[PDB]
């Protein structure tokens, strides 16, 4: 009884590399090869790997034995019958990599010293790592700072093309992004794809969206000439950019996005944030988290609930440190509204204010305030009030801000009592 110990090495073959855990391998037995005979030994020497395995799947010429992941640098398939085996690295490892090709392993083998049989065989397939893509958010329109509800966000996903084993090809190359639920569908005229800062043969690039529950997945897949020559673009970036509408305030204030890179072109619509053991494992991007806030106005009229015949109107603005309006400061628009009227209960809710974004910059997570450089705070200006009441003469400062630690909705309640 024999064993095959698979050690998954990260690095480039030549023609002591680090062993990697969580690399997934399936062991198959090669049918009808008896290496103790000349019939079988010579059949083994004629074998074309494409006969045993082709198009990402085994043929009927092999029988599956088991599948497992490396741990402590090894996936050991123990208690094996003497046979010719085929070791297949799979796409469902703990981390996404450019996987090893299928390869044959006889068990037992002769000890390299010649001194007897080697029952416990070791093999050392090489794979190449995928770098974590860098996802950022950009405000695509500067008319209003940020991307509060009612405006569009833009995302940029930069993926490095790894150097792969000489004379091998990428199996495929997919970048997928399951947009957060608060976003609408991406504008198809604003999805762009560049490789090495160059546009790609659009015939080779398949841009698709599909719904998975209440979220849109955007998928960019390289195929054809472009995929075939992608091994010549080592260390270049594939950059996907897109815009989408911010349609609602995240309930927890967090508008969070990640993308994923998969070195494969799945035939089924792939959800990169799918779960189980068989799931094709993508390499996740850096996270982007945009922070939102909400202002609630609680209006009273000489201490009373306003009721049916009293209402006030406010606009949201930015103010300088002295409480004065920023020069030429426009009213802030939220979900297409630019003023806010108090209800009979005195409430007015200003929701979906995008405050800023936490994203990777030079490999460090950094928060940027979307309103940086437009004053120092938000403020409310009362533009109308009830019959016989006096308007508030100055903006009402409202402290509403986020930072790198923000992980719930930022709120401020503003109690305002109107006076005769
Ligand atoms: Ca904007």
């Amino acid at each position: 009884r024999t064993s095959i110990a698979v050690h998954a090495l990260m690095g480039l073959p030549t023609g002591g590399l680090p062993k990697v855990d969580g690399m997934s391998f399936t062991l198959y037995r090669v049918n009808e090869i008896d290496l103790t005979t000349q019939a079988g030994w010579d059949a083994a020497s004629k074998i074309k790997l494409e006969e045993l395995y082709t198009n990402g799947h085994p043929t009927d010429k092999v029988t599956k034995v088991a599948t497992k992941k490396t741990e402590g640098g090894v996936a050991k398939f123990d208690n094996l019958t003497p046979a010719l085996y085929l070791v297949v690295q799979e796409l469902n490892g703990a981390e996404a990599v450019v996987r090893s090709q299928p390869f044959l392993v006889a068990a037992p083998q002769t000890n390299p010293t010649g001194d007897g049989w080697l029952q416990d065989v070791h093999v050392y397939p090489k794979h190449q790592a995928l770098s974590e893509p860098v996802k950022t958010a950009v405000d695509p329109d500067a008319t209003q700072p940020g991307f509060s509800v009612g405006e569009n966000v833009k995302y940029r996903v930069a993926t490095k093309i790894p150097e792969i084993a000489s004379n091998t090809k990428f199996e495929g190359f997919t970048v997928a992004d399951k947009l957060p639920a608060e976003l609408g569908k991406p504008d198809t005229n604003k999805i762009t794809v560049t490789l090495g800062g160059k546009p790609i043969n659009s015939t080779d690039v398949s841009v698709q969206t599909y719904q998975v529950g209440d979220r849109t997945v955007l998928s960019v897949q390289l195929a054809g000439a472009t995929l075939q020559s992608l091994d010549q673009h080592k260390d270049q970036e594939l950059v996907v950019e897109f815009e989408a509408p911010v349609t609602k305030q995240p309930e927890n204030g967090q508008l969070d996005n990640q993308a994923w890179v998969l070195p494969s072109n799945p035939t089924a619509q792939w959800d990169p944030e799918e779960s189980g053991d068989a799931a094709l494992r993508g390499m996740p991007s850096s996270r982007v988290s945009s922070k939102f806030g909400q202002i609630t106005i609680e209006k009273s009229f000489d201490g009373n609930t306003p009721g049916a015949d009293r209402t006030a109107t406010f606009q949201l603005h930015r103010c300088e440190a002295d409480g004065s309006l920023v020069k030429s400061d426009p009213p802030i628009s939220l979900d297409g509204k630019q003023e806010f009227v108090t209800g009979q209960d005195g409430k007015a809710v200003l929701s979906g204010i995008h405050l800023g974004t936490l994203q990777l910059e030079s490999n460090v997570m950094k928060y940027t305030d979307a309103w940086a450089g437009k004053g120092t705070e938000f403020c409310l200006v009362e533009t109308a009030t009830a019959s016989g009441y006096e308007l508030l003469p100055k903006p009402v400062i409202v402290k509403l801000e986020a930072n790198e630690s923000t992980n719930v909705l930022v709120e401020q309640k503003v109690k305002i009592d109107n006076k005769k």
